[PDB]
């Protein structure tokens, strides 16, 4: 419409991935469970601080999984997740804590860590990860991206030179199912 021009499809063939760029809808099924890591979703080839409104039916109980706003910064290279709902794994349990940000009716746990020679948008490289994890989880609403971006910025996040930006469903162990719409 508004406004999808990018499809995220990292190892989506681990499960069952269907999408519609025009409708702004995608679904992902991994009920048989997943052996490896996948990240799928819809969005834009260049991200911004514009708010994202999403609606999703998300079932990832007993699954290391995220329903999240997902994207990259080109340089310095950074990967980010604004996690709205998740399964059994919270990234801020092991990662370096950055504190708390408040956005859109809930506090988010903010944490960071550094991946060395891991799969990236530039093949395989060293990059910083930024996580925002919602305290009281939801599967629909508006993500004020600007709020998270500005908070991360105070901790080294580039806050410019963005690559793609998507509403994504990710999982790397266990079983689940998801269906999403981007307003
Ligand atoms: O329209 C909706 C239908 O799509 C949904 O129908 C079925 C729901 O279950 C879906 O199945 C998937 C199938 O893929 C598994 O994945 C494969 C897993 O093993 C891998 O080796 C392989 O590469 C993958 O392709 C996944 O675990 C499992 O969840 C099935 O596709 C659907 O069509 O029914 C309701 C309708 O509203
Ligand atoms: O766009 C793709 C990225 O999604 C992928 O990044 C990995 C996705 O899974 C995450 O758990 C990892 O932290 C991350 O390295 O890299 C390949 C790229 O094409
Ligand atoms: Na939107």
């Amino acid at each position: 419409s508004a406004g999808i021009n990018y499809v995220q499809n990292y190892n989506g063939n681990l499960g069952d991935f269907t999408y519609d760029e025009s409708a702004g809808t995608f679904s992902m099924y991994w009920e048989d469970g997943v052996s490896s890591d996948f990240v799928v979703g819809l969005g834009w080839t260049t991200g911004s601080s514009n708010a994202i409104t999403y609606s999703a039916e998300y079932s990832a109980s007993g699954s290391s999984s995220y329903l999240a706003v997902y994207g990259w910064v080109n340089y310095p290279q950074a990967e980010y997740y604004i996690v709205e709902d998740y399964g059994d794994y919270n990234p801020c349990s092991s990662a370096t804590s950055l504190g708390t940000v408040y956005s859109d009716g809930s506090t988010y746990q903010v944490c960071t860590d550094t991946r060395t020679n891991e799969p990236s948008i530039t093949g395989t490289s060293t990059f910083t990860q930024y996580f925002s994890v919602r305290e009281s989880t939801r599967t629909s609403g508006t993500v004020t991206v600007a709020n998270h971006f500005n908070f991360w910025a105070q901790h080294g996040f580039g806050n410019s030179d963005f690559n793609y930006q998507v509403v994504a469903v990710a999982a790397w162990s266990g079983a689940g199912s998801a269906s999403v719409t981007i307003s």
